[PDB]
């Protein structure tokens, strides 16, 4: 079961859809609608922290069960969920170079994570967002996946030992092809002991 925490956005149905084609079964709520205590009481076996709306945004979301369940339950974060994992685990979410035109990236990876087997370049959708910085990245992050197009952002983080990872492109990017393996991806990851 995949318990996945919004902000009741709009993507979300599509998203919802095809995890039941996944064979899965989703619970959605809100932050403010369920706490750590009834999350561990349900069990979920993947946690997905998509929040939006997506917009440029310094808040960090469900930041208290992204440290909570961090080494507990696989985690993937879309939207604002990215930039709350970034942020969970030191690193620092700043203003990007240049304001992105249009609304299309490729996304440049390392085959690592969800990228795994991925086409690469990943053609990806976007929003306007801060971004998580580079240059102070803790040691625990990884970087995954990078725009090349201005100076480059970072689109991609791992945890380097725990199965925790963000990645800040659109969420409707998951529902294209490709966007389908990454999900798939996501699904396999399993807590270790």
């Amino acid at each position: 079961m995949i318990l996945m925490i919004d902000n009741y956005d709009s993507f979300t149905y599509n998203l919802v859809q095809y995890l039941g084609e996944l064979g899965e079964e989703v619970v959605v709520y809100r932050n403010d609608e369920i706490t750590i205590a009834e999350i561990e009481k349900l069990k979920p076996d993947h946690l997905v922290i998509s929040p939006g709306p997506c917009t440029p945004n310094e808040a960090g979301i469900s930041l208290e069960v992204i440290k909570h369940f961090a080494g507990k339950i696989p985690i993937l974060g879309v939207c604002l969920g990215h930039q709350s994992i970034g942020q969970a685990f030191g690193g620092k979410i700043v203003r990007a170079k240049q304001v992105m035109h249009g609304k299309t990236s490729e996304i440049y990876h390392n085959n690592k994570g969800v990228f795994k087997g991925l086409n690469n370049p990943f053609e990806a959708t976007r929003y306007h967002s801060l971004v998580v910085e580079r240059e102070t990245l803790p040691d625990c992050l990884e970087i995954t996946a990078w725009t090349e197009t201005d100076e480059g952002e970072i689109m991609g983080i791992r945890h380097k030992t725990l199965p925790i990872e963000g990645v800040q492109f659109h969420p409707e990017s998951i529902l294209t092809e490709q966007g389908h393996e990454l999900l798939k991806n996501f699904l396999k990851e399993l807590e270790h002991h």
